[PDB]
């Protein structure tokens, strides 16, 4: 053994270094047996539930096809129709479904409804995620910048820029620490993650050799570094008209070919966990290219990045799928 | 053999005591197969398609549990766009897909429609329901009584608390009358079932050994009974402005703890084939807590009842998917 | 080999005379193999993405039913959420897409997307299809008029009646003229495919020994024919006020009883890529039929047609299952 | 362990209160397997020998589905052509034929014979049977009463009525007092089992809580029971030519509607070892029919009780098979 | 689907030109599959019953291979004791022996009874045969004329050549009608099939092309025809002192090498179900050689054309096999 | 290879002494395999007819359990209903048969009809037997009289006492010819095999080291050898009142523990091919008995020596079965 055999993956902020790296070696080996065609099904007979109230293709796509590949077999329940506090209640819905089900995904807004559903369903239930946000992107991230730099987890620097407060800004500042890696975050001080959580970042950052600054300045914090880290700060929905001062803020911090060469190195690469802003071509970014004729071209990445080799987004979106494997066998799975 | 090999179920008003033994205790052993991993599976390479009108996702996940348990495959077509009498007709889309399908599962309002599907697919068509209702949460909750109380068919007694016209009052009396149970309805006059239909229920009763009060003296038809049944009787859209007279009607009918101790016996269990309204926290149940501020605790069952262990709701809304498993077993199956 | 191993399937108007009865070959073998027992899964542990923009339940169904039969796993993404140009692109998400999935599907209205999806996705896209339209409603209509003749591919005659631009008229002219049956298209000269076309179907049409005529008499049109065709010209929509002139001209067009006994044979055949308006019993056929009582049974095929055995339009819908089946086949499959 | 791996079943008058219910617990769950499919072949390879010399297919076919669905092979030999006692011997025959087949099942006349078969052959012997009579219709019907009455063995009563001596009268005795069931015979004083039988049967009865009446009043012998049992009583072949005294003596003991509605109860089901005289459909019973007229609807059993509910004789004749299944599974199989 | 799952062949005067064409291509396949090595079992732990009350070797043989192939298991019950009316009643014992069986098949005189073993069986009952005669002949003979000329069945014209009242002679003018091929009876008017079945076949005969002559002249009707028919028209029994004029009116009608060089085509065959009284070496064939020396080297086929390559009656033989084996696996198996 | 794949055993004068040592080396390695369970079904999915003409209750047991321990099917047909020549014709008979089943297993007794079915069937004929005799016998004594005495092929000696005529006297005497055995015939001259055979069996005995004595003198035929054979000489028949000369003719030759004893050797062996007139307790042994005193004992072999040790008859019996299976799997086997 030496196991996490029925734990809950519902968001964890609480995990030693060694259950992460017992989760990333896992999916490392787990990417590298469906390659091979090594990968036994470990999951057969087993029939899992994906409950979710916002819509999220490529969350449902990744645990709909780590569910498949080992044997596994799924329910989509959508937004359309769990009309879930409307007349049942997570609390009462869990209790039923954790009789026909065994293990169960949940995708929503409220990390408190998260809550319930793992306390009450009686099986297995992993978050996908909500806006507390995300314990696989996270594991699928370090997973990408481990097998592409091909050097030890704590020989990997990466930089993260601008809003590190939209919180993949914090949840990249938490694993670099735990794992001991050299995280750099590059943000205007109005939108550094809010000094407490800096201060529990200190406090695993010492007992791993993690190195963690938090800059404003976007050629020093992407000083040498390998991966660079973007995400998209313009709130669709907060209206548009306007997003003037948010883009005069963060448009220094676009990540584009300046700051990419700006790193040293000739192997950095650009990571994003997309959608990116990147250019015109969709009606989002139709909308902004003519209030703002100046971006048009990409907002938080440039298209002369994005499209071209500096960018591993789309092996980082696939290095999704092998992690929720690695979270369903470790979970569920007879081994 | 004695087999129902291709007979649809789609509701039978018609059935054996002899079917309907077989049928549960088909359940019955399909349960316990699962459990103790003895299971085989039976509908390999058989792939069933799901109509389904109104969403119903409890009644979709047994379906879709029970159908892949036997290696079966299932394709679930919504209410969104399933636009059957639009340009299409159910004799029409029927035809084609019994030309795809394997069997087919049904669920929407109008039973005259089930029947055309019936008629005209060509492979057996299982209404998994409509308001003309249920032939397996009719079989669920008897799998339910008995294999709880541990006695025979015949020395299980019952009550069903009020307003016996929506039809789980017709049908827990129907099934309790070819059984040879001990049904008791206990429901204000004006809710009763229409004496016809007790008269059937009486023709049945007798060559079983049956007995079937209907009172309206909750306290009386509730006295030494195993299990007390109840069900929502406030029609969500017969506006709320003034449930008023529903809610001075129904509201001594009750479950309660006056109600469960009001049975001799101390394991009388409470069912219910779920929602439950039994208290505030869903939104329908805010409202209702406004405009009445003395449900706001349980409308039909109090929490006092529901959330502690008179409640058995959630094993008999798992043994729904046991029951359709009967039912996709003795249908499809090479047994 | 000779093999179309990876090979998009996304329409083709470009494939070889020797491709095409290949791919016919292979479906009437695999439907021959489901049939007999005798077919063995060849896709197991391939999983499908289907990305649907208009909802398609029978080109759905089609595409489940065939990668169930041989082991693939399929899963379908709606057009409810799958918010494709909204913020994304399908650029970027066959890009993500293609490292999940192992072949997609589609089906929207814009070919020109199409496009995009089979560009970049880096994996088999199988157009289900687009206005542009359909390479397999074209092969599972000659799939079946082949199994029904019995005769060999060129000597098949058969005939489209009216309106032959809504491009069924297209698609049927250019598959007789590549395989060398004789196709006759029977409409108004104001509704011909455009001359260039047919001079395309021309050239091919002499490479192999294809007969094409083209009149504006029905009578003359279907002579001696086997198979008679037909599909619904009334474009729900543009409003309905008036369908009149569209009325007008093709209402002498209309298959029915005169045109079926018209042909010569007592074994001709109608088909039609259903839905076809052929009564009232639908909720756009009681519309019509009150605006145009003349109509109100039947449309472009009459019900005295369509409900009695000239009608094989449900054994071809099934057929569209066998050839999607050819098309996964000899594209993903180990063989 | 816990078996009786390798115990002929040659008609035992001697076994265990323990060993019986083991037989009927195993015949119970090797029904349940069959039907719910869970049932594993456990004597594949084996091959067994049938050697009939009366012809009786009843017994055939139960040995043979049995063998078969637990993978074994079946050789029946005759009663043309096993000139058994001609030119050969016993004796020397089941010593050639124990060193072919892996058990022999025996269905003769003479249980003298079944013994030296037993004796000599060197590998199980079942005793299909003999006028000594039956081991396995004894473990069938009580089977059948166990599993439709719903109650332990000890709270199922049931009655046999007249010539308790033609031995189903004391094949039912023997078996209600091992097993403690309340057993009561109806027949007349000249017809009861020779007293020290039942002196045997009230020596079992006593250590068991087994209660035997002998009445010659049907009406009392039938109050309150579960089951009624029956049997032809009438010796086709001593001549028929006034069967008249026998007919007017077992007359009375005519289990019909009367009898029937005497039991006390609406569940009392009527059971009978087939063939039953039941009318004249048939070319014994149109002799009878003419000689006597009010016979002619049934002699033993008449039709008005036997074509309809109250008749589990089907039932019945069926559970013969899963009882000889428990016997070659105990006996043979590898568990 | 597409299925005709657990419907009784017995007999079928009702079927769609639709159901017969999917038995033949069935068992087309069927024949293929066996010689290929293609043939997967899908009959696998299914039992079948075979009650013969006339012994048929070429019937038993038939069904024992064909339902051995798939994997089923057979118990073969004589004539010589089923005592079936002696005391027992077909209604009886169907119900006892579809309790054990998975179908049955039958084999009697008198198609009256074939009718209530299907009624009560519970179980599929295919009628292998009565007086009233034979569904699998007719299909063996079908599959046999269209593998054999290599022609669609609409091009293939057969005759059959006198006593067109011996069923033989009705059953080819029945499938030659629903199917749609030239079918021609050459028999004396007094031995035509009666004018009301003609009228029948020729309401048949019109909605499928087929072409029905009736003639008296053998050289007109065998003219231009692929396989000519016959049968034994002596009627062992009626005693044989004088068959003489029997033999004197279809003498004319023998099958021999002026009929078949008659035929136009060097491609004709005769076919003939077995026996065929072909020569004297025979005993009943030397019997009537004695009395009648001018047979005595065949009476209705000569042995010039009876062993001499004219001659497919043993493919058509074997033929029948792979039809019984068409028609367990539409009924039964797991597809 | 090396291999007599496809050849008929229809009965073998002519053979190899390397053929016949190949057949006997496989019998023996397929009885040990047996034994041990290292034996694997190479005959699954062969199905065989057995046609016997007589019943032989002990050569259709083993050719049964033969060709089901290998896996294969086997139907058994009558001498009750295979009218034969009646109405047929064994080459008509063969030739259907040859194409439904895989071997035919054949057992009359006119030898002339075997090779019809030889040389018409299509597919290999066994000879299990005729008047002119087996083969299978032939080796399955001499693989007894090889494992019993555990010495090489031409260091066994043994006797025939008695009727070297009725050809267990020929068929000893040519296998102890061919495989170079020491073979002893004790016969009275006028019953010694005719002279032209023993000249054959000489220039057989020639080449191997063949010994073969043929005396009239019991005691010095059976000196010193390694089992005694002999066989019933009375033709129950021939009617039986006075067998008198026959009695007083072979009853110096009837083995008894005086010739038994007067071998040299505590281990000589008495062998019989069943079945033995060796006691009364047969109803022709009492007959006899009656009629004749002296016998009702022992015919040709007495009690004192066929019940008790020097007895191998029922090894000798089941190496029956070990031979056949040697012959279908070298003749039929995918080996």
């Amino acid at each position: 053994a030496f196991n996490m055999h029925n734990r809950n993956l519902l968001s964890l902020m609480h995990h030693s270094t060694r259950e992460l790296r017992y989760l990333l070696d896992l999916s490392r080996d787990l990417k590298r047996a469906k390659y091979t065609g090594t990968e036994q099904q470990h999951l057969k007979r087993k029939n899992i539930a994906l409950i979710f109230e916002k819509t999220s293709t490529r969350t449902r796509c990744a645990f709909e096809v780590a569910a498949y590949d080992q044997g596994a077999n799924v329910t989509y329940i959508d937004p359309n129709s769990s009309q879930i506090g409307h007349k049942e209640s997570m609390k009462d819905t869990a209790r039923v479904l954790g009789r026909m089900y065994d293990a169960i995904g949940y995708r929503g807004f409220k990390q408190e409804i998260v809550e319930e559903l793992a306390k009450f369903a009686g099986v297995p239930v992993f978050n996908g995620l909500t806006d507390e946000y995300h314990p696989t992107q996270m594991l699928a991230d370090v997973l990408t910048m481990r097998e592409h730099s091909d050097k030890p987890l704590h020989d990997i620097s990466y930089a993260y820029l601008g809003d590190a407060r939209n919180n993949m800004g914090n949840s990249l500042l938490l694993i670099g620490a735990k794992l001991g890696m050299d995280v750099r975050i590059a943000a205007p001080k109005a939108l550094w993650p809010h000094d407490e959580f800096v201060a529990q970042c200190k406090k695993f950052a010492e007992e791993s050799g993690a190195k963690l600054t938090l800059t404003e300045d976007p050629k020093e914090a992407v000083k040498g570094v390998d991966f660079v880290h973007t995400d998209v700060w313009v709130s669709m929905g907060e209206p548009v008209e306007a997003w003037g001062e948010r883009i005069k803020e963060l448009l220094p911090y676009q990540v584009n070919m300046e700051i990419m060469k700006a790193t040293g190195n000739p192997r950095a690469k650009f990571m994003h966990c997309l959608p990116a802003f990147h250019n015109s071509e969709t009606k989002v970014g139709k909308q902004i290219a003519e209030q703002y004729p100046n971006l048009a071209n990409g907002i938080e990445v440039t298209e002369d990045v994005f499209e071209s080799p500096y960018n591993i987004a789309f092996e980082q979106a696939e290095n999704r799928m092998h992690t929720i494997k690695a979270i369903l066998v470790s979970t569920l799975a007879d081994i």
